[PDB]
Formats: C-alpha cells, sequence, structure tokens
C-alpha cells in the first residue's frame, strides 16, 4: 500500500544478491528532511537547475563493489550526522534495518499517472502560455526523437505520441552504448523535474512528492476543465473497418465474399472520449509503437510478424485484454458495480452469437470486388452511425410486476422473501442508461431482464427459476444449482458484486425468521 517504498536493488545488474532486499521509505525521509529545512538537493544531485533522481550521484558505478559502497556511505553518512534529532537512525552493523527483505513497491499497484487528454490539454494550454507562443509551439518543449544525422534530440513535428513508445519498461538500447531510459525513470526525471521548476518560479504547477502522483485520491482531485480539447493527429471521425487487403493509404481492395459478418462502422471521435486517451489502443509494441492504423501492415486476416501474428479479428476479439474492442468493453462490463451484478455471472471464455451484429454491418454486398479508399470508407461509416442514433428501448413498468414474495421453499427456517422486483428493474436500467456501450449493446428492451432471466428465449413471461433449478439433480448442468443455490447466488451474488444491501450475512433482510 505504501506508494512512497522504493525497492533499491540497483546492484542486481551484477548479478544475484547476497542480501535481503533494500526498502528504502521515501515519505518518512521527506517529511524529516523538509523539517530540517533541507530540500531535495540534500540526496539528489542538481545540474544546472535539474535534479538527478539518482540517489547521491549522477553516474552508476560499473563494479558492484563500488555501488554497494556508495550506497552505504551515502545512505550512513546523513545518518551520522543527525544523531542528535535522530538518534533510531540506522547505524551499519544494523543489516536488519535496511535489509529487510520482500518488498512491494505501492505505486506499482496503485493506479498509473498518466497525461489523458484533458490533462494533456492543460500542459499544452500551461506550456504555451509559458513560452508566450500559440499552443502548436508546446509540443516541441517535451516531444523528442534522436537524430544520429545531428548527434542530438529534435522534436519532430507530426511524429508526437506517447513516450512509452521509445521510453519502455525493460529500456530498449540508445542510439547510442547507452539504454533508453525506462518509463519510470524518463517520466520521473521530466515531470518532477519540471513540476520543481515551476513551483520555484512560483507559478502553478503539478504534484512533486510521491503521494501526488501515484495515490487514487490524489489523482481523483486533479483538476480537469470543463471541455477536454481535440488531440488532432490526422485520426478518422469514423472508420469502416473492413475485411480485405489494405494499403498505407487506406485503400483496401475488398472481395465482398470474403467479408461476412460484414464491415465495422467505427466511431473513433466517441472514443477518444469514451476511452480518454490515444495510448490504450495504439499500443506499445515489445520494440516500439505508433499511431498507425491496426490493420495497414500490423493485423491481418493471416496473421503477420509485425503484430505478433495476431489477425484482425484477434485483435478486435481477443478476451481478458482493453486492447480490442470486445475485450475492453466486457472488462468493463466486468469491473464497473453497476454492470458487474449481471455480467460477472457470465462466461467469460467465448464470444456471444448475439453480439456479432451489433458490430458487424448487415445489407452490404454479398459478392463482387470493389475498391474503397480511405475518404469513402469515412465517409459511408459516419452516415451508418448517424442514422441508427437511436432511442434506446425499455420495457413500461405494466409489464414489471412490481412486487414478489417468494415461497417456493419443512424443516424450513425462514418466512418467504420479499423481493423489490420492478424497483430493481428500474435502478439497474437507469444505472445502465447512463453507458451508452450498454445502450448500444443491449440492443432489445427484454435483454437487461435475461441478466435473471437467462437461458431460455427473452419473453415478458420468462419461465420460473424452479422450471429449469429444481430439475433432479442428474439432469442439471454442473454449474447449474438446485433452487436454493440458484436464488442465493443469483441474489446474493449481484448484491456482493453491486455492494448493495441486504449483505449475504444479512439473513433477515431478504427473509425474516420463522414463526416455528
Ligand atoms: C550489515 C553490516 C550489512 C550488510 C552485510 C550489507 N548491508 Fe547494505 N545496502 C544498502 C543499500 C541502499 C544497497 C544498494 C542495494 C542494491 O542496489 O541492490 C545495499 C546493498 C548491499 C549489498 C550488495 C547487494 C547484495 O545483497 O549483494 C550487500 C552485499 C550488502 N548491502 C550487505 C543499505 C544498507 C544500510 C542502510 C543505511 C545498512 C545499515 C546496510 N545496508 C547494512 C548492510
Ligand atoms: C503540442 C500541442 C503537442 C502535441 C501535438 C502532442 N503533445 Fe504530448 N505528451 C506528453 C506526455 C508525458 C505524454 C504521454 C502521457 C501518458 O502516456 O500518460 C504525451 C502524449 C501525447 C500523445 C499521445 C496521447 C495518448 O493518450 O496516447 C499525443 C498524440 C501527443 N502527446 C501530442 C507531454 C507533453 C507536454 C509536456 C507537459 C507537452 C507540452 C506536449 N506533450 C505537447 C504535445
Ligand atoms: C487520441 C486523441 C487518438 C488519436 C490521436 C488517434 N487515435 Fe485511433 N484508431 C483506432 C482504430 C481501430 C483505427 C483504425 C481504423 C483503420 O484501420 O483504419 C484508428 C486510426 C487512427 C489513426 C490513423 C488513421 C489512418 O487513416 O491511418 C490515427 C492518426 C489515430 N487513430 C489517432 C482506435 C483508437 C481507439 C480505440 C478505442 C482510441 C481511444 C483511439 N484510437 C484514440 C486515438
Ligand atoms: C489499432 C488501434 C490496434 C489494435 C486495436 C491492436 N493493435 Fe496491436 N500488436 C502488435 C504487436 C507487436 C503485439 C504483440 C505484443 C506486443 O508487442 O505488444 C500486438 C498485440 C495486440 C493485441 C493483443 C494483446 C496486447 O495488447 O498485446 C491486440 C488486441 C491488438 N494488438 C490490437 C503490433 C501492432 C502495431 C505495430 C506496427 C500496430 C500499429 C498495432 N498493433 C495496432 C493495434
Ligand atoms: C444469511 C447468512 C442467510 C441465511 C442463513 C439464509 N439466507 Fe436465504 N433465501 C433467499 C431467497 C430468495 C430464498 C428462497 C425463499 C423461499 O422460497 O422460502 C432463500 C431461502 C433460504 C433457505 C431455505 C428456505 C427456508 O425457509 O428455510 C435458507 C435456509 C436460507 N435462505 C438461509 C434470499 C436471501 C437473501 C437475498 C438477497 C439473502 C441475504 C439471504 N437469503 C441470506 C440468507
Ligand atoms: C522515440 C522517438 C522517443 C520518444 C517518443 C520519446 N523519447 Fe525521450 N528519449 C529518446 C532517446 C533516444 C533518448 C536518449 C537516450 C540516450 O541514449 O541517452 C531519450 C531521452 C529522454 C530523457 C533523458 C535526457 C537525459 O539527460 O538523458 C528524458 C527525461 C525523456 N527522454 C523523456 C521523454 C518524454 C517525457 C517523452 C514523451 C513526452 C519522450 N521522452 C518520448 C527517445 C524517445
Ligand atoms: C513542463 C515541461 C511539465 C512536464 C514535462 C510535466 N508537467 Fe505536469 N504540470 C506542469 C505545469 C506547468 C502544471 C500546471 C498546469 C496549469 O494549470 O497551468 C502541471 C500540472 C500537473 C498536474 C495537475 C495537478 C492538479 O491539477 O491537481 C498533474 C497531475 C501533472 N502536472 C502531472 C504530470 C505528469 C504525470 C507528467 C509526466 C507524465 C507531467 N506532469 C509532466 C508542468 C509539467
Ligand atoms: C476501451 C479501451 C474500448 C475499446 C478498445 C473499444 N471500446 Fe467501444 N466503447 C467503450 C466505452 C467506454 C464506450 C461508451 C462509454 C461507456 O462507458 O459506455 C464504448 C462504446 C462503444 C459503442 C456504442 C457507442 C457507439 O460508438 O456507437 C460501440 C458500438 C463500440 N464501443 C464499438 C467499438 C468498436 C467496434 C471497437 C474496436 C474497433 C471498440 N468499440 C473499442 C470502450 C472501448
Ligand atoms: C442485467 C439487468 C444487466 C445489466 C445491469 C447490464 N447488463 Fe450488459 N448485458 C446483459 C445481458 C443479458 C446481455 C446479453 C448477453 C448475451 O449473452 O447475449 C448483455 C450484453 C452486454 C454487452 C455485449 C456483451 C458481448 O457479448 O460482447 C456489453 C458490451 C454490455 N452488455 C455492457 C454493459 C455495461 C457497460 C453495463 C453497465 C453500464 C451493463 N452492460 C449492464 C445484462 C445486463
Ligand atoms: C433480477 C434482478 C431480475 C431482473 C432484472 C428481472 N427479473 Fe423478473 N424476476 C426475477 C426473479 C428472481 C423472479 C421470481 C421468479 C420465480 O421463479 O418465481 C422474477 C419474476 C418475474 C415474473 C413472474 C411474476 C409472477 O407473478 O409470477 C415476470 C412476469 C418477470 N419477472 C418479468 C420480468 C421482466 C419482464 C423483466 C425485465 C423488464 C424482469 N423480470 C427482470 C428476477 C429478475
Ligand atoms: C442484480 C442483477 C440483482 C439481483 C440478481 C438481485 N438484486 Fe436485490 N437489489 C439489486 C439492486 C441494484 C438493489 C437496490 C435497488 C434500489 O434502488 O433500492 C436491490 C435491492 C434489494 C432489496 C432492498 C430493497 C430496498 O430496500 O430498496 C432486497 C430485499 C432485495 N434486493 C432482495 C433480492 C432477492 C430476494 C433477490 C433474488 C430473488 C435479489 N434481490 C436479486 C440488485 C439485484
Ligand atoms: C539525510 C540526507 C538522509 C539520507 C541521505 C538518508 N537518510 Fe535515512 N534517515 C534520515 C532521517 C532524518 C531518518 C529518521 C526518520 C524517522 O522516522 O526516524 C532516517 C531514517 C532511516 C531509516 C529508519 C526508518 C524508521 O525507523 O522509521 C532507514 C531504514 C533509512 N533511513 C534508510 C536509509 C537508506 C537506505 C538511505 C540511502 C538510500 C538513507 N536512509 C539515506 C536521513 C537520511
Ligand atoms: O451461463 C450459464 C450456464 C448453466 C445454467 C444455469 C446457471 C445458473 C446459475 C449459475 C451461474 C450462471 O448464471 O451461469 C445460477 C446462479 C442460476 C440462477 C437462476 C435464477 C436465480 C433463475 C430465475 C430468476 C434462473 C432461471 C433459470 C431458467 C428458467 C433456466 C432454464 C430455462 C435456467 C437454466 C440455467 C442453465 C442451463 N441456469 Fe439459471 N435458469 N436461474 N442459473 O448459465
Ligand atoms: C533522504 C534522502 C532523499 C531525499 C531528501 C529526497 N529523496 Fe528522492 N530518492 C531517494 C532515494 C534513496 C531514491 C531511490 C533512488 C536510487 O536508488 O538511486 C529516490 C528516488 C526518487 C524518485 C524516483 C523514485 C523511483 O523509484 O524512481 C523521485 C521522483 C524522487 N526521488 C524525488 C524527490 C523529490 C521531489 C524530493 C524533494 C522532496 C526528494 N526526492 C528528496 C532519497 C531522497
Ligand atoms: C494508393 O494506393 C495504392 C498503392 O498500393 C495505389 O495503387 C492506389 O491506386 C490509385 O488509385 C487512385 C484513386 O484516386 C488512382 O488515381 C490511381 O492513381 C491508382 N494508381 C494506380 C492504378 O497505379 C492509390 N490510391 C490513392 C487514392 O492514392
Ligand atoms: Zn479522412
Ligand atoms: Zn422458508
Ligand atoms: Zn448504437
Amino acid at each position: 500500500p505504501k506508494v512512497d517504498a522504493i525497492v533499491i536493488d540497483t546492484a542486481a545488474v551484477f548479478g544475484k544478491l547476497e542480501q535481503p532486499g533494500v526498502v528504502f521509505y521515501h515519505e518518512k525521509h521527506t517529511t524529516a528532511l523538509e523539517k530540517m529545512a533541507k530540500d531535495c538537493t540534500s540526496c539528489h544531485v542538481e545540474t544546472e537547475g535539474k535534479l538527478s533522481f539518482k540517489f547521491a550521484r549522477t553516474v552508476d558505478p560499473t563494479s558492484k563493489n563500488a555501488m554497494a559502497e556508495q550506497y552505504h556511505a551515502n545512505c550512513m553518512a546523513c545518518h551520522e550526522k543527525v544523531v542528535g534529532s535522530y538518534p533510531t537512525a540506522p547505524q551499519a552493523a544494523e543489516c536488519k534495518r535496511c535489509h529487510v527483505g520482500p518488498g512491494v513497491e505501492g505505486a506499482t499497484v496503485t493506479p498509473k499517472p498518466s497525461l489523458d487528454l484533458n490533462l494533456h490539454g492543460r500542459h499544452v494550454v500551461a506550456e504555451a502560455k509559458r513560452l508566450q507562443v500559440k499552443e502548436d509551439e508546446s509540443c516541441k518543449a517535451c516531444h523528442h526523437t534522436y537524430d544520429e544525422a545531428q548527434k542530438k534530440l529534435v522534436y519532430a513535428k507530426g511524429e508526437e505520441g506517447s513516450c512509452v513508445y521509445c521510453h519502455k519498461q525493460e529500456p530498449l538500447p540508445s542510439p547510442v552504448d547507452r539504454v533508453v531510459p525506462s518509463t519510470r525513470d524518463a517520466s520521473h526525471e521530466s515531470c518532477v523535474n519540471c513540476h520543481l521548476s515551476t513551483r520555484k518560479a512560483q507559478t502553478e504547477s503539478g504534484p512533486v512528492l510521491c503521494v501526488g502522483c501515484h495515490t487514487a485520491e490524489a489523482q481523483a482531485a486533479w483538476k480537469k476543465t470543463a471541455e477536454t480539447p481535440r488531440l488532432f493527429r490526422g485520426q478518422p471521425d469514423a472508420t469502416l473497418l473492413v475485411a480485405g487487403a489494405a494499403t498505407a493509404n487506406g485503400t483496401v481492395d475488398v472481395n465482398w465474399a470474403a467479408a461476412g459478418p460484414g464491415p465495422v462502422a467505427f466511431d473513433h471521435k466517441a472514443h477518444e472520449g469514451f476511452v480518454g486517451n490515444c495510448v490504450t489502443c495504439h499500443h506499445p509494441t515489445q520494440t516500439g509503437g505508433s499511431l498507425a492504423a491496426c490493420g495497414v501492415a500490423c493485423h491481418t486476416t493471416t496473421g503477420s510478424k509485425d503484430g505478433n501474428f495476431v489477425t484482425t479479428a484477434q485483435s478486435a476479439h481477443q478476451l481478458g485484454v482493453t486492447t480490442s474492442c470486445v475485450g475492453c468493453h466486457t472488462t468493463q462490463a466486468n469491473a464497473r458495480k453497476e454492470c458487474a451484478g449481471c455480467h460477472a455471472p457470465m462466461q467469460k471464455t467465448a464470444l456471444s452469437q448475439n453480439s456479432c451484429i451489433q458490430c458487424h454491418e448487415a445489407g452490404f454486398p454479398t459478392s463482387g470486388t470493389q475498391t474503397l479508399g480511405k475518404e469513402e470508407r469515412e465517409a459511408t461509416a459516419a452516415k451508418i452511425l448517424a442514422a441508427k442514433d437511436e432511442k434506446p428501448k425499455t420495457v413500461p413498468l405494466e409489464n414489471v410486476p412490481e412486487k414478489l414474495t417468494l415461497n417456493y421453499m419443512k424443516g424450513d427456517e425462514w418466512q418467504a422473501a420479499e423481493f423489490p422486483h420492478r424497483k430493481i428493474y428500474q435502478k439497474l436500467v437507469e444505472e445502465a442508461a447512463k453507458s451508452p456501450m450498454a445502450n448500444h449493446f443491449h440492443g432489445d428492451a427484454l435483454t437487461m431482464c435475461s441478466g435473471c432471466h437467462h437461458n431460455a428465449k427473452p419473453s415478458l413471461n420468462p419461465p420460473k427459476c424452479a422450471s429449469c433449478h429444481s430439475k433432479p439433480f442428474q439432469e442439471r448442468t454442473a454449474n447449474q444449482p438446485g433452487l436454493k443455490g440458484a436464488f442465493h447466488n443469483q441474489c446474493i451474488g449481484c448484491h456482493q458484486e453491486m455492494q448493495v444491501n441486504p449483505k449475504a450475512t444479512d439473513c433477515q433482510g431478504c427473509h425474516k425468521p420463522k414463526n416455528s
């Protein structure tokens, strides 16, 4: 839980460790040192305004010997000189005070600091306001590429994108015999140094301590503008994603014979706002990443090396990831408390046969070849998406029983369960109705009903739970309980997912104790 926890293992690049791991606590220290009216330079070399976030050095020593001695030295040097103030400061033979063993860096578990589109926009405005320039001139402040034939780092206008396309978890080989620093290292050097030097210049700034970037609670407090500006890199507003062979033009030669279940009209513009960043989809790869169209060179009907042989279908369909359409949507439906009551118990391993047609369009040609340029795809799509721009439907309340008393099950111990059926259906619907994804993929008004009344044709008079769950045991499938289990698992299961009362232990909340 400790986002300020740093696991110092700098010296394992030399091979197996001799000792249990160190775990330095950045806040204990920053708190202590800010008391002593001592700033960051107490532990970090400042070179022309810019701090290094290496501990008490600018270079890493080249033997284990030297590194470990430099650590010990600089660590215990300050301890020695604050013995008066902090007599409890670990001393040297006190191996376990520093080598405490296994650790978790809190920040590795908490959610990532990122510049989402709204926050990114604030940085563009602030940087522009600082350099007293028009927004398009701000980018050079932060975005760069290495020029081999110029020996330095330059701003490549029109090549901006996520830092992670070069700054990765395991750093890439530089050109060059050095590394491109990791995401973690590039981010700290970059983000915090700028935040520090703007707090110094006493302008409005961002966080410099661990808790400010790495706890959900600080993240939640970050200011958002009322409007998010468009971050425009040549993306379409809508495009048609179609089976066939696509050249870098965006041109696809399509054989309509080969193309079923049908082209997908994708709302790119809506997604930038639904997702709130670009990299979640235009993901970093082992070697790089780009804002490139997924399907041109990387994800093909067959599967190319450039996309690790992940096919078009797979890149759209794969479960268990947020990079694909179905993967992201089902990730959300199962994570959100308002969706998870119906979605968590659904099977997690197959794509639903009901879902195909909510993405794949009908009524395109079923044979013939056609060349579709980029602009014709994007035009057709925008027209398909607006023409569905549909009032979604729910079941008239008069068709939804109001309240039910359930008395299916002597040697009993409980009265009949009272069950506020219409009010629950209303709450579930009113919350799903906030989600354009729910409203689209629900389709029919009867669908939501199926979250409880499942495994049968949708109906306004669905069968009784007993009709399937009171069947003899040898007739039920393995995950098809008897009737008490059906009710308990579905009722209580949803209450536990959605965090609603009565809780599983609040027996009497559903059924009052019996009068024997
Ligand atoms: C008690 C006298 C010991 C012993 C036997 C060791 N240490 Fe330390 N140690 C500290 C820090 C910040 C590092 C760098 C960590 C890293 O980069 O991996 C180390 C590292 C070591 C090593 C080399 C790594 C290894 O386990 O092989 C060794 C051999 C080692 N230590 C032994 C910090 C501290 C302290 C904080 C003030 C204290 C006290 C100690 N170490 C004490 C000891
Ligand atoms: C000048 C108007 C620009 C343009 C055209 C872009 N940027 Fe930035 N940017 C910065 C950082 C740290 C990131 C990554 C943040 C993260 O991954 O959490 C980005 C990201 C982008 C993207 C991709 C956005 C995405 O969500 O994938 C793009 C297309 C982009 N940038 C273009 C840092 C900065 C700045 C420092 C405060 C400045 C100024 C800019 N970027 C400016 C621009
Ligand atoms: C954040 C503001 C962005 C930006 C700057 C871009 N995207 Fe996307 N995008 C997605 C998909 C599936 C496509 C492919 C459609 C196809 O194969 O043609 C694209 C396409 C692009 C482009 C290229 C357009 C071209 O003609 O080559 C560009 C420059 C682009 N995008 C930028 C998918 C997504 C997302 C999935 C939910 C979201 C989020 C983003 N993109 C966000 C952004
Ligand atoms: C356009 C916005 C997309 C979409 C929707 C996907 N990709 Fe890629 N992909 C590439 C590589 C090299 C891999 C293997 C792992 C890696 O190197 O990161 C993948 C993997 C995927 C997945 C599977 C899970 C995952 O996120 O890793 C999915 C669902 C997926 N992709 C979808 C390569 C590339 C690119 C390199 C030229 C391009 C561009 C894209 N992919 C674009 C997209
Ligand atoms: C809290 C830990 C408990 C305990 C000990 C029991 N329940 Fe429930 N229960 C619920 C429903 C819809 C039924 C079918 C009702 C009926 O037709 O009588 C039941 C049934 C039972 C039984 C068997 C019936 C009997 O009268 O003995 C038993 C032993 C039982 N329950 C124990 C629904 C709920 C809840 C709805 C959200 C929750 C909470 C509970 N039950 C909690 C408990
Ligand atoms: C590839 C086109 C890159 C992108 C996108 C980003 N960076 Fe970068 N970065 C890249 C290289 C090749 C290097 C130098 C590697 C070396 O051999 O030294 C860097 C360096 C940095 C640094 C360190 C500067 C130093 O004194 O060493 C920082 C702080 C940094 N990069 C940050 C950064 C940010 C914030 C980016 C997105 C906004 C970003 N980089 C993108 C290559 C590429
Ligand atoms: C200048 C070169 C910056 C770099 C690079 C990064 N940040 Fe920044 N940050 C900067 C400024 C001038 C401001 C204030 C914006 C304004 O209103 O004028 C900020 C603000 C933030 C905040 C907001 C804090 C809040 O609103 O409560 C955050 C969370 C933030 N900055 C984070 C951040 C991250 C994560 C960065 C790298 C990925 C980053 N900043 C880079 C200046 C600069
Ligand atoms: C997250 C990383 C997503 C990916 C990748 C894709 N979708 Fe998505 N979609 C997502 C959200 C969060 C939303 C609505 C906001 C909400 O909270 O409900 C949507 C919505 C849709 C919709 C319905 C609205 C519309 O665009 O018409 C559709 C049809 C949809 N998404 C389709 C779609 C396709 C075809 C995708 C991949 C090529 C895709 N989505 C990816 C979240 C994310
Ligand atoms: C019970 C009242 C439900 C609530 C709450 C939500 N969903 Fe739902 N969803 C429900 C059913 C019965 C189905 C049909 C599933 C089937 O197997 O046919 C769905 C379907 C979806 C889908 C499509 C799933 C897929 O196969 O790709 C999505 C993307 C979806 N639902 C999203 C979703 C969201 C985001 C919700 C909270 C805002 C939500 N659903 C609630 C039943 C119920
Ligand atoms: C779970 C939260 C439910 C959703 C959403 C809907 N229904 Fe339901 N319903 C549920 C239970 C546990 C029961 C009792 C079933 C039993 O075996 O006794 C019902 C009952 C009905 C009934 C029967 C009413 C009667 O008097 O016998 C009807 C006609 C019915 N439900 C319709 C219905 C519709 C139309 C729904 C969506 C609009 C719907 N239910 C949602 C659980 C849940
Ligand atoms: C999600 C798919 C649900 C399932 C299955 C069941 N319930 Fe539940 N329940 C759900 C919600 C979202 C709420 C709050 C509705 C509101 O706005 O108030 C409830 C509430 C109840 C209550 C308390 C009603 C109230 O005090 O307002 C009871 C007693 C209750 N639910 C019982 C119950 C039974 C007996 C179920 C199986 C027959 C059952 N619930 C299923 C969501 C879900
Ligand atoms: C001054 C510039 C210091 C440097 C450099 C290092 N430490 Fe420190 N340390 C310092 C103070 C003022 C304190 C007292 C804080 C307190 O809560 O009493 C400490 C304490 C520690 C501790 C003990 C924590 C506790 O008992 O709660 C440890 C384990 C520790 N320091 C380790 C440590 C390491 C590994 C350092 C170099 C990476 C290091 N310290 C440097 C002041 C200073
Ligand atoms: O995805 C699958 C496959 C097996 C199957 C079930 C399973 C359940 C479960 C297990 C979890 C799940 O949904 O997969 C539960 C908890 C369950 C409960 C249940 C309730 C509370 C019902 C009435 C509101 C209900 C009705 C019911 C009907 C009428 C069924 C047949 C027409 C039926 C079948 C069924 C199968 C084949 N069930 Fe159910 N159920 N059930 N049910 O579900
Ligand atoms: C008591 C010494 C000390 C003080 C003072 C100090 N730090 Fe550090 N900081 C460290 C140590 C140790 C590391 C781990 C780096 C290493 O092993 O070289 C670190 C790392 C960091 C990191 C990177 C963390 C990581 O895991 O990548 C950031 C960011 C940072 N410090 C910022 C600051 C800021 C801002 C201040 C001013 C409040 C500050 N530090 C003051 C000791 C200190
Ligand atoms: C771009 O994509 C393909 C590269 O593989 C080109 O062969 C493709 O064909 C062109 O289509 C144009 C439509 O405007 C024609 O003007 C014509 O130049 C043709 N080129 C040929 C047959 O060699 C290119 N399309 C576009 C829109 O640029
Ligand atoms: Zn266009
Ligand atoms: Zn009973
Ligand atoms: Zn729709």
